[PDB]
């Protein structure tokens, strides 16, 4: 019986990784088989490079860090498929989505090409995204000194995450990320066991293909 | 006055960084301002991992290589811009092309989905392709130690590039490869004065775009 893949999307602040780490840790606690991966993955070569150029220790020219973005998920396709197919969900903080908004806010770049280096990824079995409004977002604490951690940026980048969700071959489902950590939580629990009994019923399938 | 965008192309052993370099060396004692490039340029961080890919130093999940090889195109995308725009022509040995062909040879990749990340590159003005039997490029000494130098990815690739010879939108040339190293360099040179000359009164393209 396969994992499923669980994505968590947002802009900047919304709650992923908070979200990602509470989700795994309660599908343990219920018997379940699950791990957290996160993107960008910056323990490998690939993610050491892009950790220095979202830090600013380093310019990268922006089509160049958006496929090395790509690359960095497909370097882990081949544990992401052992995994899943050895029983084990995956709870994943950003994924391709986040890719294709992020390099999609700047000038001149077409979503059609920046969707490209990521089709035929593993396709997730949920996508949950944490909506919240970017000035609640930002009344969570400040910004960081991170690249695009700016209003004007983050505003272009939710935009292109509202187009990729006109994809209905993805199972998109919204989570109200303005509530409290624990009942966010629950939402996203709720949703999440309901996709790992389910939604696995079916192969893994192949990112916008 | 632009510099022209010169592309050379072939399977291994074709000839390619022979003719680039005399080339560059005819051009500018015929008064050109004309510098050689090559992909990849392992002097990059990217570079560096491309290297010790293709010396099987180290292993890379193929999709994740093939976009590092367009990503290191990428980051020389300013550099070549600004010196075509001061006149200075590029001969560059391999170019996406190669790209193309050498990821396309492996199996299940598309062609389309092959040449997706290098869309967009600067267009070159002419495309010489060395062609020369794969038999009579094996005379040529023997196989190097590095990856894909073997007799049947060779044809592999050598089908994907002439599929790409089917684009009628890129100026592609045919070169007998099989000649002297002084024949085959004075077709390519002919070839060449002419594109600099003529293929430059439009401005620079894009690529398969
Ligand atoms: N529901 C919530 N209500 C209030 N604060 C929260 C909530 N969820 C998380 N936070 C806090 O807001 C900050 C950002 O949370 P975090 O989970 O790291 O967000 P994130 O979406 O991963 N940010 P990023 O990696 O920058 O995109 C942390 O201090 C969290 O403790
Ligand atoms: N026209 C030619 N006739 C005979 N030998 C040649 C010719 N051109 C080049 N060579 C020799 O063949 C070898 C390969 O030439 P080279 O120019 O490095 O090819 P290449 O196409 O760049 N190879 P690669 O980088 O592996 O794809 C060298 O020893 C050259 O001296
Ligand atoms: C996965 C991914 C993240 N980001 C950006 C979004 C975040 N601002 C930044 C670092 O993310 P996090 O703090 O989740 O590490 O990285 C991209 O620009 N492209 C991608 O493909
Ligand atoms: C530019 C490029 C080259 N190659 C392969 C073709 C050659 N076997 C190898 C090293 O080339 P050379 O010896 O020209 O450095 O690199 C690729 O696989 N993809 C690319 O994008
Ligand atoms: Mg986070
Ligand atoms: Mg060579
Ligand atoms: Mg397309």
């Amino acid at each position: 019986r396969r994992g499923a893949l669980i994505v968590l999307e947002g802009v900047d602040r919304a709650g992923k990784s908070t979200q990602s780490r509470k989700l795994v840790e309660a599908l343990c606690a219920a018997g379940h088989r699950a791990e957290l991966l996160r993107f960008p993955e910056r323990s490998t070569e690939i993610g050491k490079l892009l950790s220095s150029y979202l830090q600013k220790k380093s310019d990268v020219e922006d089509h160049s860090v958006h496929l090395l973005f790509s690359a960095n998920r497909w370097e882990q396709v081949p544990l992401i498929k052992e995994k899943l197919s050895q029983g084990v969900t995956l709870v994943v903080d950003r994924y391709a989505f986040s890719g294709v908004a992020f390099t999609g806010a700047k000038e001149n770049f077409s979503l059609d090409w920046c969707k490209q280096p990521d089709v035929g990824l593993p396709k997730p079995d949920l996508v949950l995204f944490l909506q919240l409004q970017l000035a609640d977002a930002a009344k969570r604490g400040a910004f960081g000194h991170e690249r695009y951690e700016n209003g004007a940026f983050q505003e272009r980048a939710l935009r292109c995450f509202h187009q990729l969700m006109k994809d209905t071959t993805l199972n998109w489902k919204m989570v109200d990320a303005s509530k409290s950590i624990e009942a966010v939580h629950e939402d996203i629990r709720v949703l999440s066991e309901d996709a790992i009994a389910t939604a696995t019923e079916k192969p893994l399938g192949e990112l916008w293909k």
